[PDB]
């Protein structure tokens, strides 16, 4: 039974202003786990990995059906896993969680199925 | 079980351009209801509410396998966008999502 | 019951940028099947059918949760069904796959489901 569906896409431009505007943003929308692999990276694929996580947040939240509003993002949290693929390890869901990220040079998208 | 999926994705100046031609456009693509909020708005808004609901019906019709003013999507007290009219009994799993440049919608058909 | 989710999204230009510079890049890509088809056509509509292909074959296995590490993409076929659709014509899978592929001027996305 599906319970959810909701998807995001995001232009990693805008993910960069946000990061140099301010200096707090990727705190407060990446966990601390998420932080840990945000600080390893550096330019570009640290966007990426930031751009994706914000995607898949926002993609979970809609699946959950909040249309304007959003769940807290540190109640989310999207780890990679053995194999690379990205997982929801943390989520006010009980369900399977089904997510998907895929990006080009310019943009970020991100799919969520929410099964019962 | 799922009956059907169907995904689309738009170019938001090629939704201006198709405005800008054959104005009659939106007209035909939205339903009244649609439309009285479409007119009512303005800028990359307006365009993007036109975009939003054109993807909408391409994907909901590829995930049945086939008219527009047949459709309609209109959003909720939580903002979320949701079919209110559709040739379907089953369940309509939408989803859309937007940038300045891009629209994309989502179908999952479940019954 | 949903056993597998991927998207893809692939900016055109790059699958050109591929074809130019790799003369055998399609060949690799595409069966024998879609091969036909493939040189049957011609410019933009060319590197799109090439792209949409690969998008799809790239979402699959995402969907099946191979991670970075990837299936044959000769493993894999896409052709279009007697609606028209395209589909998975092979596929190391035997449950229900829902494809969808669409498409801009410059970028082309899939999403696959698997269900069993």
């Amino acid at each position: 039974m599906i319970v959810g569906h909701g998807i995001d896409i995001e232009e990693l431009a805008s993910i960069e202003s946000a990061v140099t505007r301010h200096e707090g943003f990727a705190k407060r929308v990446l966990t601390a786990l998420e932080m840990e692999r945000f600080t390893s990276l550096k330019g570009r694929r640290q966007i990426e990995y930031l751009a994706g996580r914000w995607s898949a947040k926002e993609a979970f939240s809609k699946a959950m059906g909040t249309g304007i509003s959003k769940l807290g993002f540190q109640d989310l949290e999207v780890l990679n896993n053995e194999r690379g693929a990205p997982y929801f390890s943390q989520a006010p869901f009980s369900g399977k969680i089904w997510l998907s990220i895929s990006h080009t040079d310019q943009f970020v998208t991100a799919s969520v199925i929410l099964e019962e």
